[PDB]
């Protein structure tokens, strides 16, 4: 019913083959049966072998062997060097053919079985293996936002693999699974962090059996399991006449449900939490702040070893358009800086790429490495809400890097983000990474079948990210479609430019926005720039931009570090591909590059359009080298691609002739 | 549960009595009934008497005579002189006191009862009385856009009274039934004109006898009861692989189909139909026109009297935004000019007051006048979907009047739309007006409770377009608030002033539109500027408009009779109110105001909010007057009016500064 993605295991030719003929398991767990399993399946896919599986080694049989430390003969040097608990080192014997995949626990052998196998679909000679692998973020997650009636909030990929009228829909979690543990995912919450009425009931005796269900599978495949709550589910589920965290009997119902919750899920993850956010309720609600909101939660979290990942997108979303003095850019640090130190330990916060929401370019939100005392992690978002929809194509990668090795210079130069979240810089005991999920029920997962890299790559960069773009890429497009030199150079080319030109016809110099209300899809240049979003470009006939400034504007500068503040002041040094996030310009304005803001609006607009064409042309000359259903199926997104960037180009540029009334240079159509 | 609107039938005081003994009702039909019933009803609540209801007067009895004209003992010559079936005169006798109420048929009696209640609920001598009247439309119609999941499309008013879940919801309906008679309707169609899954089968056996136990209802009050059809029934509840009008035993289906539905409703009065319109199916998609498709249905429902009304509002709702020559208002005349005279006489076709869709000001329909071989009739739309949602004030019936009043000149001078429609300029055998109801479950039926006045006026014009607005808003005021001459002026005031009121902070000089998209409430000045609904303003930094004109337009303006196209394709004759409707025209072009485009824009939507605040002093001036729960009502919606209206005045006045940079002349505040 569906495509293995990137765990192909494609059979090799006969040159390109291995011999082995037992499998040493020295352990039983249901970590250790998983990662046998996936063996057993990459092994017979690829190489058309069967070997054994025994729990001892016979010293005269070619033998792959899967332990930890403790059932080592011999520990030597390699993966005695090893210290996070899921790394792992495979190593080839010197002396029989034998590899070691040695884990630090179950985990990290399960990680080394999907990296020997990523090392079989590649091609690699593992003659000679010397390899430690560690992961940077502890918290390596994904965020569902699927809703129990079936439907995916900004989901563009089918319907929810989860639910189905209210209830549970599992042969095809288990493929999930084993989709996210091969790029080393270990978390995951299941349910939209806007949690509605029958979602509530999540924590309830009603659902919990079926949420232990599909934690028992997670768990098999070293994922914890989390729920998104209702800040005010001791109203709506407990009987309860208030949910003010600081009242006795509301912190004693969030201590009873905990207990319960672990009765069925004995290593439950813990709690995702959206509160007092686009009319979500929460701790404000009662006068209460988010410290002590998330301190009630997390006290009841405690004794069980659970987390509390609470959610800073908060902003006010009934902001009057008039004021020019209220920034919604500045909302999450003006709220969250002023509480470090006090949360409890147990407490992430969760913070997304950037200050606003999602949007095709935003700058890094300040506050990573504004927060010494309190742990943070990253949340991205893998579904493309604001980059395409998964009709266009766009490989986030390239982004999620500018933002990780963006440096924050918290503690001078070295501070970047990628520091802040893996908990180096700060010595944070939780803190890494999270991904809004780009799956649903389509067969290909990902509604677009390029955009299963998206979810490739959010794993490998969770994993480690000073990986680079081009080798993740790469990765991707061998496992998926193979080691044709035309196919690997032309995908690996279409993913790492799709960004970019995405970003081209849509909206200009990092303002964002200029997208249809509602569904958010496809260009509407004033689509919010009289709501009550904060979500404004301020464009009239003689400029553009939202004025950020300490000196004449909002002041949001002020929350980045000296060296990122003055940089961002400045009209002069401020980066063209942000310039009217942080000033207001006149169109005649002269960017970096030389061109005026609005030739560079035209420019951008008219040339994306052609390198769309160009994403379609060159995907057209892999005909015959790809199978025909994944082709069409590209081919046709592709074109639906180019047709909406027609669109994009030619409603921005004629809204922005019709406000500046400056021709295109070069005389293009501009209707 | 719910206000007998203007039926108040409030208790006199003992000045204002009638001495009656008997009523002799000299039939005994369910018309009858009703008749009596209601008679006994209003004297009972208004002069504390209970008459004897007879069949045979008593010659010394103080009486109210209720018959037609064969019951009459002697047929006097005013009564002589009624032709029309739901005609009436009601005379004092000149002789023990007799009223006669004389109809020329029992539905005219009925219509005589409620105007003889009418005069006692507003104060009038009957001691002398010599009245005839006649209806000018022949159908006077409702249509509901109600939805079997209880929901109503473009329902400001509450939830369906109609249906719940799927199913029938009927004392409702009747007290419904009296409210629509009181006024003259005598049509209805009860189901959404855009027909859903459930809705299809409310034309087969499952649901027709729900229909017909409404119907019943109905046709107790003289009203005829109508069904809105899915034009793809064939296909989708009949089991055939077309809808093509063409396919013969689509053809046969239709006819069972009607011999069925008459089966349980004798006189049911026919279909509504919405073809080939917002993506609903119709004869275009079997390349069939709409003659075709209209007489196939028309046919079907001749062998017993039924008719085909069949809805004009047809436009290409996928128009490319950049094609300037493509024209949504002249595509209803272009579909249906051409086939005039290819019409069966059952098909009457349906259209709206103007070209585009219901909005605030909009030039007239050119098909009015341009088919006389084919029945027309007028749709108004009573629910205020672009007229402020009965969140806004707006009386319609000022709007309704200019349009009926509107000379077409197609045949010569007095040639007005109320002409065309009655029947009388061409002589249509079925013609009239329809109403969009504007009802729902809240308790005061139409959401605001001014709006009661909007579904009195409809059936007010469709009896007589003769009337004036003043005296119509006279005698609902009266009815609904009583006779205090300070309450009688101020709310008279409210109501002849709101819709110009409205108009002024909404969309300028006849262009339309500038609403949010979806649900269509609130300024948006580019909502649907580059969308693919035909709904465009141009407005660019220099002007504003769209040019109709045929020298160097779209041509529109040659759809009307010369007399009209004249003075609109002149730019120096174009009134006012619709210039930009019909010109592309600078900011700075000086209205027959004196005024500037621009400043205009500025002027009205300054004002519109003095003049909103004003509505609502003047409606606080009458406290004490108004019992305090309407009192309090109508005040909280005047107040949100007030502030939305600072909205659309804020909206538009800075859209406007930022393209035209042109400042407000006094110096008022624009953000
Ligand atoms: O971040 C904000 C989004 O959360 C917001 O989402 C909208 C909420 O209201 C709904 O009815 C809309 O359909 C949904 O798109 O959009 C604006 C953005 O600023
Ligand atoms: O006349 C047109 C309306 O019928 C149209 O209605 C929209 C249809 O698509 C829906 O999803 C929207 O919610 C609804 O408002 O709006 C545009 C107008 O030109
Ligand atoms: C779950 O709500 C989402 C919302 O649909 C989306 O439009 C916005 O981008 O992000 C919100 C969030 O991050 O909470
Ligand atoms: C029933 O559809 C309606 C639609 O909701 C409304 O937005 C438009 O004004 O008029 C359509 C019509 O008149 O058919």
């Amino acid at each position: 019913g569906y495509e293995p993605c990137w765990l192909r295991y494609e059979r090799k030719d006969q040159y390109s083959r291995l011999r082995f003929e037992e499998i040493v398991a020295k352990r039983t767990s249901p970590i250790f049966q998983a990662a046998v399993e996936e063996l057993q399946k990459g092994l017979r896919s690829m190489m058309e072998i069967e070997p054994q599986v025994v729990q001892e080694v016979n010293e005269t049989a070619n033998s792959i062997w899967l332990g930890t430390l403790e059932d080592e003969e011999f520990e030597r040097p390699l993966e005695g060097t090893l210290v996070h608990p899921e790394g792992y080192v495979i190593r080839s014997d010197v002396d029989p053919f034998r590899i070691y995949i040695i884990g630090k626990t179950d985990a990290g052998v399960l990680y080394g079985v999907f990296h020997f196998l990523r090392l079989l679909q590649m091609g690699e000679n593992i003659a000679q293996l010397s390899i430690i692998e560690q992961p940077k973020n502890r918290l390596r997650m994904i965020n569902h936002w699927d809703n129990m009636d079936g439907s995916i909030e900004r989901g563009y990929a089918g319907r929810s693999i989860f639910f189905v009228d209210d209830q549970f829909v599992n042969q095809r979690i288990k493929d999930y699974a084993r989709l996210l543990a091969s790029v080393g995912i270990n978390a995951i919450s299941i349910n939209n962090v806007n949690v509605h009425k029958t979602e509530t009931k999540l924590i309830t005796d009603h659902f919990l059996p079926d949420v232990a269900e599909v934690a028992d599978i997670f768990r098999t495949y070293g994922i914890k399991t989390f729920l998104s709550i209702n800040y005010a589910s001791p109203i709506e589920i407990g009987g309860l006449p208030t949910a003010d965290p600081l009242d006795p009997e509301v912190r004693w119902w969030w201590k009873e449900t905990a207990k319960r919750i672990y009765q069925y899920i004995p290593d439950f993850g813990g709690f995702v939490v959206k509160a007092d956010s686009e009319f979500r309720p929460g701790p404000f609600t009662y006068g209460r702040d988010h410290a002590e909101g998330a301190n009630m939660l997390a006290e009841a979290l405690a004794p069980f070893g659970g987390l509390v990942i609470w959610r800073c997108f908060v902003y006010n979303c009934q902001q009057d358009w008039r004021d020019r003095t209220t920034d919604r850019a500045k909302a999450a640090y003006d709220h969250f800086k002023p509480l470090d130190g006090q949360f409890r330990e147990n407490v992430i916060l969760q913070i997304k790429n950037g200050p606003m929401d999602f949007q095709v370019r935003e700058p890094v939100s300040p506050l990573f490495g504004a927060m010494p005392k309190t742990n943070q992690m990253m949340e991205v978002q893998i579904t493309q809400e604001y980059t395409g929809q998964q009709k266009h194509l766009c490989f986030l990668i390239p982004q999620w890097k500018e933002v990780l090795d963006f440096d924050t210079y918290a503690k001078g130069k070295g501070s970047e983000v990628k520091k802040v979240i893996d908990g180096s810089l700060f010595d944070y005991r939780y803190s890494g990474i999270a991904g809004v999920s780009n799956i649903g029920s389509d067969p290909n997962w990902t509604g677009h079948t390029l955009a299963q890299a998206n979810l490739y790559g959010f794993g490998r960069l969770a994993w480690n990210p000073d990986l680079s773009a081009e080798e993740i890429a790469n990765e991707w497009v061998v496992q998926t479609f193979g080691d044709d030199s035309q196919v690997v150079e032309t995908i690996s080319w279409m993913l790492l430019s799709s960004w970019r030109i995405y970003e081209n016809y849509t909206s200009p110099l990092g303002v964002g926005w200029m997208v249809n209300p509602g569904h958010h899809y496809g260009p509407n240049v004033d689509g919010y720039e009289y709501s009550h979003w904060g979500t404004y470009h301020y464009a009239d006939r003689d400029g553009i931009g939202v004025d950020r400034t300490v000196a004449t504007g909002t002041g949001y500068t002020a929350q980045y570090f000296p060296e990122n503040a003055a940089m961002y002041e400045s009209l002069d040094t401020c980066p063209d591909e942000l310039l009217l996030f942080f000033h207001h310009v006149p169109y005649t304005h002269r960017l970096h590059s030389g061109e005026t803001v609005i030739q560079h609006i035209y420019n951008t607009h008219f040339e994306g359009v052609e390198q769309a064409k160009q994403l379609r042309k060159r995907w057209e000359q892999l005909k015959g080298k790809i199978d025909e259903k994944r082709y069409h199926d590209v081919l046709e997104r592709l074109t639906i691609q180019v047709e909406h960037a027609k669109e994009w180009r030619d409603v921005i540029n004629t809204y922005f002739y019709r406000k500046s009334g400056i021709d295109d240079q070069y005389g293009r159509k501009i209707y």
